[PDB]
């Protein structure tokens, strides 16, 4: 599914995602904007053979099983593919864990270099939440 902004900031705030760990919601609605262009199935390889996966590209070297990333880890005890549903449940979940693991939403390099310090609130402006 490709969310609209203001449908996917109303899931995300439904979620519990609004000022979680301190973010508010504008920056998990430009994190996903510009991590997956707001698309549940979004996938992308990384070099060393990992794949990131749905709205918030959430890497399997770490966070998720997809059964080909030899030695890696699963922390969010999810296959990958539950990351790719039109229900964004499961990847809120997990972003919840990773944004809880200390390096809050940088571990989001997308959301580094094209939301942190901006003005997130712009990506909810408009939206009846
Ligand atoms: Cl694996
Ligand atoms: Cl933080």
């Amino acid at each position: 599914k490709v969310f609209g902004r203001c449908e996917l900031a109303a899931a995300m705030k439904r979620h519990g995602l609004d000022n979680y760990r301190g973010y508010s919601l504008g920056n998990w609605v430009c994190a996903a904007k510009f991590e997956s262009n707001f698309n549940t199935q979004a996938t992308n390889r990384n070099t060393d053979g990992s794949t990131d996966y749905g709205i918030l590209q959430i890497n399997s070297r770490w966070w998720c099983n997809d059964g080909r990333t030899p030695g890696s880890r699963n922390l969010c005890n999810i296959p990958c593919s539950a990351l790719l549903s039109s229900d964004i449940t499961a990847s809120v979940n997990c972003a919840k864990k990773i944004v809880s693991d200390g390096n809050g939403m940088n571990a989001w390099v997308a959301w580094r270099n094209r939301c942190k310090g901006t003005d997130v609130q712009a990506w909810i402006r408009g939206c009846r939440l």
